[PDB]
């Protein structure tokens, strides 16, 4: 089946010609695609980074999708490429590694392949780059058309790495969750807090690491519902709870990290 | 009418997938588009600075263009989205909070509608992200060949916000302008200076604040006239008047910012 | 000859419109085309970065495709912007300055104009934007099918301004090279020391400058070979010799630049 749209993410950064050699090799498997990235901003080796980032793809994108993804420093290993079809539709490119399981948590894996057969690849194949000789060249090649199981050989989908994500809990108060990522350009703080879990319970927020800090926060339904400045606590895109400033950066003012405790209370 | 190539501009960042997203949504209501970013790295909330981006928008892109612009801190509020017809026939979305004024001036509206209509919108339309959910999606709509009336009700092109513009005066001796906006790539600074004010009269510019500092300067066509490193005056793309250092950064060398006055005399 | 695939180089930023404006005048002239960025953040004015980004990207692309780059600080003068084929088959776009140089080692000049004719241009030509009105504009009109012989005069292939590249040679011990660019994303190294050089003779790498930093270090395939955070040589995609660290930052850790002399020998 045609897949004549192709997202590309990586960490190799937009800076230099790197990922666009990438789209080379994919332009030249795939004349009728239409490449999209979708960030080459992920930080270096950062599976998880890459991981998050690739959540909401699956759900944002039409089912003639192919997702290629590379965060892949066990390039040129053991370590297989693994080709996916989802339950929408879409197809998936990476490294088995843990990259594709956040993307395979809105969408989980249908019939799922490791990717070992040269005439999906890129020849000669560099051991250091199968980001773009193994991942990209692959990606290019379900574009076009090419069945799912001409990659190498089914797998079952336990064998694909998952990365372990942590649940927000109930405590005696009292919420209990953490710190998942940070909405960079603006310095919103994202938790793993559901819409459903705050349903019950201004609220306090207490974040202990660091340092012990507790805050009076209003729930609102958006940025401009406190003063300019002021803190505030909402429910974002993706139905977990986020903490901002209206038009001004959280972080920099509470310099939070992925991992902390955050604990909402009446 | 059938506009295929999208031009897309916010303060999201191109450093995670939030931009990518709103691509998603737009490839899966309009799979004929092109989507081209004009940028994603307009400071955060600062409407000026993006519809400085967007001025030359209207006269480089073709007819067939939908700029879909959004920096939307008022996002779930009572500040609409628009979408717009300009006179050379291309469409235009965006928030009403003075976004597009630059670029109606290149190019002003003949029909304006408020976004409305929940069948040009992203389903459900979560009040944190207008940008992807109302202006995003109802760009796609119209890229498709969605009627403009269809979005939402007509308004008067005077309920568009628009952002006021300083514009250079004759004081004696003598022309008063303004810093409007750093070329920040290679720190050339550009003002509100237009071509005609100079036409009539090496000039001198004084630089006020900071800190009364005169400058003896060339008037050049371009960069190379003068040896490398030394400052010079030139006309530039938009017919505005330019300073710069021939490779090298002017504003690292003079802290000039947006708002601070040069005067210009013989 | 139609080459529907524009790729997309200069030293102006994605951080703005002005990349995009250029895009807005190639899509005006070649509608059908596809247009892909090559990257727009080479630094500031240097040519030689900029060539270097280059180096790949004939054999990364397929024939129709329109190389499209300018890093041009002397616009508006005398240097003009040339148009090339190659014997790929592909077409190129740029200022004669040697920014074309290394793509051209890859494949060859088989024809070459001076881009002198207004009707390949974007009227009227702004002295100090050659990038947009000239090399940009050009490009389109080569990709829609205009004829390289209507650009302008032919010259001769060593008209062509190449820029000088030190070549890694063998003294006693013994290879002699030197630092050519760093991998900017992560850290790592590369050196003008080719495959064959090595081939002959793990090793000891003396950095001299500085200072005189002696490392015995591993030749492996690739990163995960060694330890993480531990240093290795290893051969990249171009076959040059590179230096990292598994995981981590190699400049970081050891702050060579782009010309630093790399001496390895058993
Ligand atoms: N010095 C280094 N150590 C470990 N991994 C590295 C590396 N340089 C690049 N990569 C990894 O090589 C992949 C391309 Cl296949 C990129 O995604 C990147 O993660
Ligand atoms: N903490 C915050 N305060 C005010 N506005 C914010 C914000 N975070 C994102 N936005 C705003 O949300 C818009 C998407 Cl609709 C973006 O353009 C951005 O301007
Ligand atoms: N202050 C300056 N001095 C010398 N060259 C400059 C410059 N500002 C932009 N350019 C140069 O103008 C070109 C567009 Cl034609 C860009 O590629 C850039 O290299
Ligand atoms: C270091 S990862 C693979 C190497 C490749 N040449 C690149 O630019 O990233
Ligand atoms: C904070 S603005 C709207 C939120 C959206 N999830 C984003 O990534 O930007
Ligand atoms: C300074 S180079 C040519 C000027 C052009 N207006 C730009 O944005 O870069």
């Amino acid at each position: 089946m045609q897949h004549n749209l192709i997202a590309f993410l990586s960490d190799v950064g937009s800076a230099d010609e790197a990922h666009a050699l990438c789209k080379g090799v994919m332009y030249g498997v795939a004349p009728a695609a239409t490449i999209v990235d979708i960030t080459h901003d992920v930080a270096p080796f950062d599976v998880r980074e890459g991981a998050l980032f690739l959540a909401d793809v699956p759900h944002s994108f039409p089912a003639h999708t192919v997702i290629c993804a590379y965060v892949y420093p066990e390039t040129g290993t053991a370590t297989h490429t693994i080709a996916v079809r989802n339950e929408k539709g879409q197809l998936l490119v990476g490294p088995n590694n843990g990259l594709l399981s956040f993307a395979l948590d809105a969408s989980p894996a249908v019939e799922c392949h490791e990717v070992l057969s040269p005439d999906v690849m890129n020849q000669p194949v560099t051991p250091t780059w199968y980001g773009k000789d193994i991942v990209a060249a692959c990606a290019a090649h379900l574009a076009a058309g090419t069945d799912l199981a001409a990659v190498g050989p089914r797998i079952d989908p336990k064998q694909i790495v998952r990365l372990p994500y942590a649940s927000a809990s109930e405590v005696e108060g009292g919420i209990r969750g953490e710190v998942v990522r940070i909405d960079r350009a603006f310095g919103n703080v994202w938790t793993n807090i559901p819409t459903h879990l705050i349903g019950s319970m201004r609220l306090e927020v207490k974040i202990e690491a660091l340092s012990d800090t507790v805050l009076e926060l209003p729930f609102c339904k958006t940025f401009g519902e406190v003063d300019e400045g002021q803190p505030l606590l909402y429910l974002n895109s993706r139905g977990r709870l986020a903490l901002g400033l209206n038009q001004s950066n959280f972080i920099e003012k509470w310099p939070v990290v992925p991992g902390d405790s955050i604990t909402v209370s009446p």
